[PDB]
């Protein structure tokens, strides 16, 4: 019933400016972090070879796009890698974010882990010695970070174990992100696969949420100094029943209503399989449902706005621009749908 | 993982609809409910006997005030046995309300119990047969109820025991409540006793009200159809240390912003000892603090509505009008209050 | 982190004693706080009216049964109605109880209630006024109580709410109980219908113990000062996979081993439908089960002692001594039982 | 409310096998885990210089004293160093334990972490890749694991964020080390530091284990294939207040009793900064308790096993058998102490009474 208090005005201060800028009006996060092996499928699936120098051309593509995506990127995640890789003018990464009036993040966490006892249900591990990893990651020019927990949707999950300890890790790397100057992004992604419906999901996630946002009161995290990178409300992927958007924006909202506190910055979600225009309109009628919203709704991209970027790329030099381009397109689209102004051309009680 | 919907839409409707009315702009809740004994001092102060009669007197005096307080209030909580006593006309109290504009209200708990092993933390108690009780109160006009909690900050308390249970209690009586369309107003009152200081008050404010939507998630309440009935963020009673109505609003909807779910539909502020005044000008505080605040932040007020009606009263049948007068004053100004235009005459230090 | 006693070195001794004696080498409990509606079956079955006599009678049937049955009954549990009538020779049932080397318990729930959005669970009802009830019963005779909790094995069942919700009241019955010189007898009663298989049970049996005393821990709970009163552990009504009473006795002593402190003074087993005869099999083989038991393990059977003699007495007076010869060798039988001494005539798997 | 088995019965038959055999009649543990950093002042106090040969030379001295020791000594923990050194014959340290009939214990955690928030209290780590680690030790002859965390007793400690997290983390590290043939010993230490009494601690470990236990199972721990390695009940090392063996014996065993259930194995003591002869003297006590006690109490002492060969060393090699002389006289000690059949007589020497305590 004792405060000892985890942080001072002045850190708090800083906390929460990183976060409001993050997810300023309009702007979005790009999630640029994937992994050698995580982006190693996305190279073969345009036949471009997994080196070192690709992958630094790649992100250089996202990074160096023109003025037009400055006012639609607050944010850009990156992977360790990347995050020292410098680009062909010798400008470090991080520089050529910054510069284009973007915050840099760096993804912390080592991946999933298997829970004994249970479904299939995981943890996710990478809290040993990430303090001091945050402390050089902030040094380095690193601002925020994001760390993924996941949950599944099935018979007898998410179980109670599998939501008490992911919530409970996500406290802990937001509470040493915090020590360390670093705004923490909260991933507690719950997989849209399965053959449930939209009020299943909408059931999960607001039990999920609750559970997150109580671990994070437990271990003393100030909220105006994060931001949360959920799923959106969606049926499964192999739902029988159909939904519009709407739907969609009305159970996605109504399920943030119930347990975000107003206090959380924003909310950044993560697209999840969905495709770059879906993610887009889906996005769009979230900003646009008719109910009370005191948090940004934005996007933290990574598939939704890499998709036709990586095609047009094939991994060929010479369509540099027409890559750009696409990637440009898809950060114009969701900076207008992050305000409810997306456009084609550019009863809640049942709830 | 899996639903089981505690209520269905037409449920839901009916609950939301009536938290809204109660807490429309503008509206507060005029907390008429107190017992034979906790208006035993009220009445003896004045030197005024505390029979039924007496009581049903000053209750009417209150409920029937001119039509000026019918803006102000949205909703009026009563006791048992007011809720079954009728005005002069023979208008039963209810009715009274109602045509007033009012919902009716009615407190359920039976008092707070000592929890063992502590030193001196109390839960409430109140479950038993409450489902029954509710659908009773509901056919004779009751929309929604109250239950108080009461937690104090001291040494080592609220302890880990004292919140948990009071929060699980809390939880049980708001889905009964909600299973027979009764609003449930939950009450986590942590009492200003002591002499800790503002920050202190609103470090376990936040802490208490954690746990009691963690606890009301758990038990699946459905929180648009509820409110919220805490104590405003203040340093003790005794506290040396000095602040600013500005200080206390912004303690106050700090703690609540880190704390209570944009779906919540209001809250209802207790006066807890504050003097008539005090309470309608931090409540105006709060409503101007340059915050965003996604719930309506009004009144739930017993004493600081009645303590100048009950003195111009006095007990005396002639002092009618003077002491509803009084009344009308105070609705008239938390009225204000809660839409921050009431005039008497660095959130990062939160 | 700080302690405040919630019993003195005295009360902790008396609650100690009370429940040593009840579960004392070859003694158990013999359920009889059957209420006037769960006890209309039973008497229906045997074409006899459910009146306060016929009650009376039947009761005190039972408490008079002749002397073999006192070294087997440490302790008898009564409903309100019983512990407040009287023997045809005027005695009170309580003395005739003590007389006879028992201790008399008392049964204060009162009943369960649905909990709002799960799939038919409930929790218990009871805790209003318990304080004050369990003071009169302490000074009308009654030594210990009993509170019962029901779950539910089945898909969803029992869920998260309704284990911590069971939980925590069984606490705060605890703790009331302890305060006023009672000893409670904790039931998480965990039903055996459905077509669940033993291990489910053992699963569902060890979650739902874990619970239960990780609560009582929350609550300051005197273990040594309280007894346990849980299903055995058994496949289903409805599994078709068959078992021998040895695999029955080691997943309930392996359960048991995994989540009862050494602390608790005693074990009580419901008979939970099984036949007079299976209930003493399975607590014989309970007994001989090779592993260590640190606490006792007896019974606390009502229909397990009480089939034959009800049937034998079908109502008549003149079956008297044919109805309680029948009571008599179900007490001496599972006397004979609680020691291993009872014959009708891979623990790494669990 | 659904089962998924975490281990098969063959797992479980493995783990607990090697539960009870660390800790059989008479048997304890020798912890030798102790990090450069940690084994620094030892070698520091007796001139020694603290070098991976002297460390090696003084862990062979430990492992290699005559074969009294082996009825005494069920499982030795070892720091990761140690468990891939040889003795001057060329045997791995691991293959010099099991020679003897010991098991080989290895010490995984990371340690302590602040807890942001709170006064001082800490967290453990040391989860990162803790699967891959344990199967790598399991090829290499470990048996069982040690993770330690810290709690302290004090105004506001320890709170209600420091026990659940510590509790957590203790059922994350046991639920990775049984899935991989390891034994894990779950180590929740509170800190003899302060001035509280006897009381006041009994009530902590009391909550503090009830915390424990109710985490183990939410991760599905099988409990008999675990240890748990507590501090004993005793006053805070400044507390004014006296108290005799037999009370300590009596709370830390009630403590034990109201929180540990039957099925877990048994329970090491930790020494934590009690006299060679203190320490075993309590653990008699505690043996002879008149309760109940369904699980072995024994030991899994570091310094009460140390401190007397350590003074005997002074890193002379000529002093060899004097030092091994030494420890073996504390293991036998300790061995009759944890049945109850120690009675000393008045040979330990002064440095089996001096004060282990470091403060923190």
């Amino acid at each position: 019933p004792h405060s000892h208090p985890a942080l001072t005005p002045e850190q708090k201060k800083e906390l929460s400016d990183i976060a409001h800028r993050i997810v300023a009006p309009g702007k979005g996060i790009l999630a640029a972090n994937e992994s050698t092996g995580s982006i190693a499928k996305r190279l073969q699936s345009i036949g471009t070879e997994n080196t070192e120098e690709n992958r630094r051309f790649y992100r250089q593509l996202l990074l160096t796009a023109d003025d037009r995506v400055n006012p639609c990127i607050g944010g850009v995640i990156l992977f360790h890698e990347t995050l020292y890789q410098k680009a062909d003018d010798g400008r470090p990464f991080p520089q050529v974010i910054k510069s284009k009036g973007g915050v840099v993040g760096i993804k912390v966490d080592k991946g999933v882990v298997p829970l004994a006892g249970t479904n299939g249900e995981t943890t996710t591990q990478g809290l040993d010695g990430l303090s001091e990893r945050c402390a050089q990651y902030k040094k380095d020019g690193a601002d925020f970070a994001k760390w993924r927990c996941v949950l599944k949707i099935g018979e007898h999950t998410p179980s109670a174990l599998a939501i008490m300890e992911n919530a409970n890790v996500l406290a802990r790397y937001a509470s040493i992100c915090q020590q360390n100057g670093i705004v923490p992004i909260v991933e507690p992604e719950i997989l849209p696969d399965g053959d449930h419906d939209l009020k299943r999901c909408q059931y999960v996630t607001e039990k999920v949420l609750a559970a997150v946002y109580k671990a994070l009161s437990d271990h003393h995290i100030y909220l105006e100094g994060t931001l949360l990178k959920p799923n959106m409300v969606t049926p499964g992927h192999a739902c029988t029943q159909k939904y519009s958007h709407e739907e969609i924006a009305m159970a996605t909202v109504t399920a943030l209503r119930r347990t975000v506190p107003p206090a959380v910055t924003g909310v950044t979600f993560l697209s999840g399989g969905q495709s770059e225009e879906e993610a887009s309109i889906n996005l769009n009628a979230i900003n646009k449902c008719p109910l009370l919203k005191p948090w940004a709704l934005t996007f933290s991209y990574g598939r939704a706005l890499q998709a036709s970027a990586l095609k047009a790329w094939g991994g060929k030099k010479e369509n540099l621009k027409a890559a750009q381009e696409e990637y440009v397109k898809r950060a114009l689209a969701n900076s207008l749908a992050c305000q409810g102004k997306y456009t084609p051309s550019g009863s809640n009680h049942a709830y």
